[PDB]
């Protein structure tokens, strides 16, 4: 059983803790919850660590007392269909493979599925560690709760004698990057420093080897992540989006000043010796929107290239690691003030960015962010019950699992089918861009090796690879952003008409470039 | 409350109205129940109108007396899933967008969703007003009842102080005319002469500025489509049915001259001043075969080009109102009698035909047809009730929600699932033809470029786009036709071996004709 | 198929009819929807009935006109 | 509150013309029109539930008095 220690004695050295944890909802609860200290306090002072205490990062220390958030978060919608590449007829983006060549994405892009798996799909992923992880056996791909305990209780790694990043079978890339695991898990917190920068103090950093990292990682999306353990108090601890907000003054809301200051964040930093060392967010308000932008937001967490010269953007770089924070007409901008493209594509050469699903600067501007909703209105509302406590579903999932609460609430006037039916006019009609879009990329694309090879000059094709760029952009924001084009259909079909306008532009002159040569 | 007026004294001078309304169902309906006459009769003489009646045009002057059928009538069918292109690989063409380059469907082409839609679909679609007119926001796409109360309630005009066709989002056409909305809505039915020709006494033309017709227009698939709102008696009122059947002498059952004349229609034309003005077909029978037939076939409703020269045939020609009224293989013949095509291919240059949805002539000689089934008994049956006054289901969908009704009475034979699996059979089978005669076109369209690009003669290249507009008619009929084979299971097999025969035929040509120049 | 009456001539006789039928919803529905009163228009009196007209008492004879209510009513 | 509230009230639906039901019953078969519109506090068991409490109390004391009426007739 566990047994309480003095807390006071732990504040006469943890000031800042003092501060969040006396006043907070958590002030009645015992460090001993999720801390191990007892050599430490035999051996700290006040300037000195002494013996590191142990810190728990399993969810099951918030589970005891929080048990209906932790079952919600870890329960799996086995509706949402696993290992599902987006490269098919029958899913996101039949042309993925054509028009992502020369990225990594094109070894393995599934959709997602439920949080509790998001460190071990992270792992087993064929893009990630060239095939070094797997799950135990194909059985285990069910197991939840097990990921959730952790990830090594659930995977196994092909040669734990080696920790270098290469192929263990043929049709795999070795993408991973400790960058990527920011936002699958947070067990890292107190070995990371703020953005993965090299530090003293830092187990890991951006330029770790990614394999040895990934041994040291267990569970996902950690309860911390969006609750300060401490104060109880609604937070980020994602880098990179503290970042964003805060070092880069772009606020909560870049396009809404107001909302910005009525719902901020404030970065609140920890020492290690003298120096600053990692950084968490706390929120004004619970705000969901920003919460869920710690991973659900376009991001560099990779290597790439300079726009301006093309050279290497490695890991040791602060860019492998951003939130662009920039919603799809302002990415371009944001791309070009940090100097950086992802790859070249392989067909046409062309410089081009790779897109993650920015749901959160998606959402901006769109009818429901304007009228105040927010993520977890429609991806984990309150529970309604005839009889009980209500408590907060924390199975972030599709709003179709749960109408009633996600939006018939608000929209008395529709039946659940209505509503269903609403949803899928817009995805219905955003999807049919998207395939339209990737059509005209895809017609381009084929267009350039023919222009090549008939003569035609570089001018032309570096001309064309500059609309591929804007192309490609206004496109793979859509099949990147996960609500096919819910959350914002205006911007979804303007972006994407944009899209088909630029391939159309190149496809035209391609075609003229190459009748031109073949009239010569 | 409605006061009754004295339709006598109506009578003495609207003898063909007295003529139809003592003698049908319909002689104790007032006419205040539609009319507002009281000015009209203060100033009219036999000779002169004097003020202008009103007419209404709404279903709801129906639907006070016929409220069953007109509910069943604006229900919204919300698994016709909507705004849903098919131009993906889900939906009905796959590679719409390659094979109907040139044409304005590529730049949207959704599946049909709900006849309540009809008049706002047509008018928001991408490729009809340049995406001019928006339903007011995306919620108002579920409400099937406000667009039958009126189009303008549920739909904003990106610029009410202008007129003119122009393009508003960048992927969009304005390939809307007036013709079109002959089968969208019949508010128009004593604006419009017959067959959209000049009239002096005529507001609407095929001429026309079509925003300004389009915002005179409310009501989608009028009452009176299909009944004689005097006489309550059969009819259709779609001028170019009535040219087909009657004007042209083709009658209402082509390939069947009894059944013609059993199921015949009688042309009656409405004079203003001298002059022939409008008219109506009645119908022998309650014949839905010809009812739907207003609609559900291949039609010009546009301008084209002559096949002869080539010249454009714009909409104050005649034949930018027509109803071929063929099956598919007499298409080609009925297209060469009028001397036109739709457009040219933007990659082939081929001229082409464009079709929609011939469920009408494609149903002609099937296996249902011959045995005196018509489009009702399977769309919209009668209502079986335990206890209660049958009437006629005007809910116009797939037999799939109602099979005891649509198919089990009939096929008593079989079980739901039985039936559902001998539809699938069919649609199964033509789908793989359809997806198999695309391969086979877009295999031939590709061969162009690089067959130009060759050297190519201009003779070989008018063989193979003489090919194309065979390969083209016999594959697009399908995709235009709603049943998927369904309608008429051989003459879609025949047709679609056909398309792909010939454009087996165009890629032997164009890579012999390519590989005979690079020989050279 | 129902030949309207001239309601007019019964209003002659019955005031009361005309005041409530001219006024109401039902204004435009013809007498001869629920009434056969041929023989007794020809027949009858100010006062006096002369051949008795019919009066349909069937629920049918609003069927037509409200098929919904009929039919949730029969259910 | 009228009968008709409870037992033929109007029909809802998603796409048409309002008209009330003539099908007066219980409203146990259409408790979302009959009360719940009403009773948003509800759902559709709670309010059956609510009936059943009043039927069953009732009933209760309808079998008493015959119990002790068919005692008195003795
Ligand atoms: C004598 C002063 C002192 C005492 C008392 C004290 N600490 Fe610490 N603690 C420190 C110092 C110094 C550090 C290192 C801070 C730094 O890195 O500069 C530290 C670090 C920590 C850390 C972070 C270790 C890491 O992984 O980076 C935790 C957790 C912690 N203390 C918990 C506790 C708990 C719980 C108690 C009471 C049971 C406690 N401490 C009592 C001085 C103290
Ligand atoms: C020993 C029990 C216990 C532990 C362990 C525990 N909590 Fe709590 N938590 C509480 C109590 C008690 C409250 C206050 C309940 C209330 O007042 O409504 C609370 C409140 C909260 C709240 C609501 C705070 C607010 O301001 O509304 C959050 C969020 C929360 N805890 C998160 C967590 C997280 C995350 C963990 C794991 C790091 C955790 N808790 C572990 C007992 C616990
Ligand atoms: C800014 C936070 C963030 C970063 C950093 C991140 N991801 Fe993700 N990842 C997400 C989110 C959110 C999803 C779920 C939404 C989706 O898949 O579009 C996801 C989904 C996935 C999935 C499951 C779906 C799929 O694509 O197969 C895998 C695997 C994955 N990420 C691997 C990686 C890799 C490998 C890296 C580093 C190269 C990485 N992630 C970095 C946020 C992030
Ligand atoms: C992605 C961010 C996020 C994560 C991670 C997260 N929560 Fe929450 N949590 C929320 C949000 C949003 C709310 C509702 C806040 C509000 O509306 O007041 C919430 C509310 C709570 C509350 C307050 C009571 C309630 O249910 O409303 C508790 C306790 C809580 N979470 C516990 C946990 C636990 C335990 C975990 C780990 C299993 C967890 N949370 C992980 C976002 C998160
Ligand atoms: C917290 C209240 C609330 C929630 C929950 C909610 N809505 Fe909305 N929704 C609104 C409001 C307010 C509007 C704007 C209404 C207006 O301006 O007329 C709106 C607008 C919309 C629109 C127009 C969308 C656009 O971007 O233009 C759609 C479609 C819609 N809602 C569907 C849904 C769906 C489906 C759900 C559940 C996934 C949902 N809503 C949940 C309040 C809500
Ligand atoms: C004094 C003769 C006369 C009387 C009585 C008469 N009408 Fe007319 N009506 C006309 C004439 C003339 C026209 C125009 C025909 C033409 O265009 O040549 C016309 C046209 C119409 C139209 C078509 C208007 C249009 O939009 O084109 C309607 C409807 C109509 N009448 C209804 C009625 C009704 C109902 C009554 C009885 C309440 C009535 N009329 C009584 C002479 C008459
Ligand atoms: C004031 C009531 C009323 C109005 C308004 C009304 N109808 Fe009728 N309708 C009738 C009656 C009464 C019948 C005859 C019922 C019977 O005899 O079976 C009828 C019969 C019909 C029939 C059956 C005719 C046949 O020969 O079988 C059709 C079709 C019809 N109406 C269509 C319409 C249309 C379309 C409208 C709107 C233009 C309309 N009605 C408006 C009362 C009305
Ligand atoms: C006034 C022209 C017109 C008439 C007459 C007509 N239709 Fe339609 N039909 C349409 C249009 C236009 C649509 C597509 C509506 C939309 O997408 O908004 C359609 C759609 C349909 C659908 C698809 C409905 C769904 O659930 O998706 C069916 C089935 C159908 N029609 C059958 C029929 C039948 C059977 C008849 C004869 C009883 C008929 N139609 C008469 C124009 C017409
Ligand atoms: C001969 C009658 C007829 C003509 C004229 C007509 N349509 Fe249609 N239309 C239909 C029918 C029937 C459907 C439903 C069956 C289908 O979509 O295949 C339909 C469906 C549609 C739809 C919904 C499906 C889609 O394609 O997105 C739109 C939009 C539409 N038409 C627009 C137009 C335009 C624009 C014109 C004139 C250029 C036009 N229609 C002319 C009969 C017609
Ligand atoms: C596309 C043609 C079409 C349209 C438009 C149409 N109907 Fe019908 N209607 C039919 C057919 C077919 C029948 C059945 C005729 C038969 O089999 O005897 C029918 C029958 C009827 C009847 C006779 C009673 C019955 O139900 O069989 C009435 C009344 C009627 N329709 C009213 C309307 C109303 C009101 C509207 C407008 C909401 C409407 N119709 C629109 C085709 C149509
Ligand atoms: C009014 C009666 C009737 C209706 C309703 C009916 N059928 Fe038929 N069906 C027939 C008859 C009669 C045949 C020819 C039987 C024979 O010659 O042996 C037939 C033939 C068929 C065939 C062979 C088709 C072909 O074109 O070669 C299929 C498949 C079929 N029915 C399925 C259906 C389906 C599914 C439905 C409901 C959508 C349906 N039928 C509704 C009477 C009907
Ligand atoms: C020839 C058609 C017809 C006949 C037969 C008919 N009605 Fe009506 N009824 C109407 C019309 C038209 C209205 C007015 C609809 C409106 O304005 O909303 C009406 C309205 C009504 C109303 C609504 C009155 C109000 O004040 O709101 C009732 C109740 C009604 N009728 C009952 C009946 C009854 C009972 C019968 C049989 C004795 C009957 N009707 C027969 C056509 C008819
Ligand atoms: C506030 C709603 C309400 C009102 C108003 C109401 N009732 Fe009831 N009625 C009920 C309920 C609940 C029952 C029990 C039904 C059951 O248990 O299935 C009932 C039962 C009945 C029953 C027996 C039903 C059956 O199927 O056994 C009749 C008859 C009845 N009511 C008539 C009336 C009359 C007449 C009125 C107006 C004087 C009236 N009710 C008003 C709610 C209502
Ligand atoms: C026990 C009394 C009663 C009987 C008998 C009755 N009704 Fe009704 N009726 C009502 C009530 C109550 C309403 C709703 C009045 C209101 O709320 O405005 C109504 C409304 C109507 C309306 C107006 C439109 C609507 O639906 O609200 C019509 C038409 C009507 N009834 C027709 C009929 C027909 C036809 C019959 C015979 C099948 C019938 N009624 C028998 C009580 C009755
Ligand atoms: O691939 N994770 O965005
Ligand atoms: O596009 N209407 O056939
Ligand atoms: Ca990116
Ligand atoms: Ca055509």
């Amino acid at each position: 059983n566990l047994k309480p220690v003095d807390a006071m004695q732990c504040f006469d050295c943890h000031t800042q803790i003092e501060d969040m944890h006396t006043v907070g909802k958590h002030a009645t609860v015992n460090c001993v919850h999720c801390h191990d200290a007892t050599e430490h306090v035999e051996t700290a002072s006040s300037r000195r660590m002494g013996e590191r205490p142990v810190t728990r990062m399993d969810l099951e220390a918030c589970a005891t007392c929080h048990t209906a958030q932790f079952n919600s978060f870890v329960e799996v919608r086995h509706e949402s269909h696993p290992r599902l590449e987006k490269a098919t007829p029958t899913s996101r983006s039949p042309m993925f493979d054509k028009l992502i060549a020369g990225h990594g994405f094109a070894f393995e892009h599934a959709e997602p599925r439920s949080h509790a798996f998001m460190l071990v799909d992270h792992f087993v992923v064929d893009r990630a560690y060239g095939g070094r992880f797997q799950f135990k056996n194909w059985q285990k791909v069910t197991d939840g709760m097990g990921a959730v305990r952790g990830a090594w209780t659930v995977l196994t790694d092909a040669d734990p004698e080696s920790s270098d990043q290469r192929r263990f079978l043929s049709q795999t890339a070795t993408a991973a990057n400790p960058v990527c695991l920011n936002c699958k898990t947070q067990d890292h917190i107190l070995d990371w420093a703020y953005m993965g920068d090299e530090h003293e103090a830092a187990k890991w950093s951006r330029t770790s080897e990614v394999v040895e990292f990934a041994r040291d990682l267990n569970h996902p999306l950690n309860c911390f992540m969006c609750h300060d353990p401490h104060s109880a108090g609604p937070r980020v601890v994602r880098d990179g989006l503290i970042n964003a907000v805060v070092d880069r003054g772009l606020g909560t809301y870049p396009h809404d000043p107001v909302k910005s200051e009525q719902q901020g964040m404030t970065k609140v930093t920890f020492q290690r010796g003298r120096e600053d060392f990692r950084a968490i967010g706390l929120l004004d308000t619970a705000d969901s929107n920003v919460m869920c932008a710690q991973c659900h937001v376009e991001y560099n967490c990779n290597p790439g290239y300079q726009l301006s010269d093309g050279s290497r953007v490695g890991m040791d770089d602060r860019r492998a690691n951003h939130f662009f924070w920039a919603n799809v007409f302002d990415y371009k901008e944001a791309a070009q003030e940090i100097d950086f493209f992802d790859f070249r594509h392989a067909t046409t050469g062309a410089a081009l960015p790779k897109l993650q699903h920015p749901e959160a600067e998606t959402f901006w501007g769109s009818v429901h962010e304007r009228n105040g909703v927010a993520c977890a209105d429609c991806h984990m509302p309150k529970v309604q019950l005839e009889n009980g406590k209500v408590y907060t579903s924390h199975s972030q999932r599709t709003p179709r699992d749960m109408m009633g609460q996600a939006c018939l609430n608000c929209h008395a006037e529709w039946t659940e089918d209505q509503a269903l039916y609403a949803i899928d006019y817009i995805k219905n009609y955003t999807h049919g861009k998207i395939v339209k879009s990737e059509y005209w990329l895809a017609k381009m694309i084929d267009l350039f090796p023919v222009a090549k090879r008939a003569g035609v000059s570089e001018d032309v094709l570096n001309q064309a690879r500059e609309l591929h760029y804007d192309a490609h952009l206004y496109w793979e924001w859509w099949t990147a952003e996960n609500s096919v084009g819910f959350h914002n259909p205006d911007q979804a079909r303007e972006s994407l008409m944009t899209s088909i306008s630029k391939s159309k532009e190149a496809v035209s002159l391609l075609n003229d470039a190459i009748d031109a040569q073949v009239a010569v």
